[PDB]
């Protein structure tokens, strides 16, 4: 009875030097990130709507264009929603499927559903069109890195459709992508073959990015079980720091702060959660003054704060991989 579930909870990270951590810092582009990943997605998408697929087909295009090896996969499913039966669409890209274990980071592609007001319209960007274009930018930006892919561990993204409640958040209406693709990675044998094992069990960490992009975000160390990642990216952050490599930052505003979080949060990584899984929740608290709101826009995103956030998340995640 292997116990390769639990290497996990030993897995440690191999961590960069200065010159390494420069090379990252300088090989991830806020403005191509902008251009060609988030701008795109700033539309309207909420579940079934025509911006929906488009950016379901923006976010395929951009990962099939990469070298890295990633397959991608559409988890299409129905569900009994406030407007009746509706399909939704989860989208799942991953390097090495048969891998065992592989670190996830996930973020929802939907915006909330809103009718039109006075011509203006939701398109949801720190919630979470921001995270979108942060996972895209990392794939692009680690690409030659991923190749090499090509411990029996590697990367998987997972971008949920349907986080968003179709009227305000109820336990039924809410997280329909989320509940859907945990109940179904539960009951999926992992590795190929297995006797007893699942894909969950296979899921080192779920990192869920959501509201982000908004100036000074504070992020709490949620979980205990996830806390000394916590303290690896707070650690990224102080070295990126003090090597000069972020922009517009104190340590004072620093975005990863020493502070628990007691409450629950309706989010993607709920379904996980509940089912065993280690989740590292990117979100802030509090959340973004624009959440919910029309001006959830790009004129009110903070750029170098993005930029950072994509330098600490890069590096996170090569440290993890031994990259
Ligand atoms: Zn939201």
């Amino acid at each position: 009875a292997s116990a390769w579930p639990e290497e996990k909870n030993y897995h440690q990270p191999a961590i960069l030097n200065s010159s390494a951590l420069r090379q990252i810092a300088e090989g991830t582009s806020i403005s191509e990130m902008w251009q060609n990943d988030l701008q795109p997605l700033l539309i309207e998408r909420y579940p079934g709507s025509p911006g929906s697929y488009a950016a379901r087909q923006h976010i395929m295009q951009r990962i099939q264009r990469l070298q890295a090896d990633w397959v991608l996969e559409i988890d299409t499913f129905l569900s009994q929603t406030p407007y009746g039966y509706r399909s939704f669409s989860n989208i799942i890209s991953t390097l090495n499927p048969t891998a065992k274990r592989h670190l996830v980071l996930a973020c929802h592609y939907d915006s909330k559903y809103f009718s039109h007001w006075n011509n203006r319209v939701f398109v949801g960007a720190t919630d979470s069109a921001v995270p979108c274009a942060m996972m895209l930018e990392l794939a692009r930006a680690l690409d030659k890195k991923l190749l090499s892919l090509k411990p029996d561990l590697s990367l998987q993204l997972i971008f949920f459709d349907g986080e968003e409640a179709f009227l305000h958040w109820s336990p039924q209406d809410s997280l329909y992508g989320s509940r859907h693709l945990a109940a179904k990675m539960a009951s999926t044998p992992h590795p190929p073959g297995a006797r007893g094992t699942s894909q969950l069990h296979g899921m080192d960490l779920l990192v869920l990015l959501d509201l982000i992009g908004a100036p000074n975000p504070t992020f709490p160390n949620f979980f205990p079980n996830s806390a000394r990642w916590f303290e690896r990216l707070q650690a990224i952050e102080h070295e990126l720091h003090e090597l000069g490599l972020l922009k517009d930052h104190s340590l004072e505003g620093r975005y990863f702060q020493n502070y628990s979080y007691g409450g629950v949060i309706q989010e993607d990584h709920i379904p996980f959660l509940r089912r065993g899984v280690p989740v590292l929740h990117l979100i802030p608290s509090p959340f973004p003054e624009v959440w919910h709101t029309m001006d959830d826009n790009e004129e009110n995103l903070d750029e170098s704060t993005i930029d950072n956030l994509n330098k600490i998340l890069q590096v996170f995640v090569l440290e993890y991989l031994h990259l």
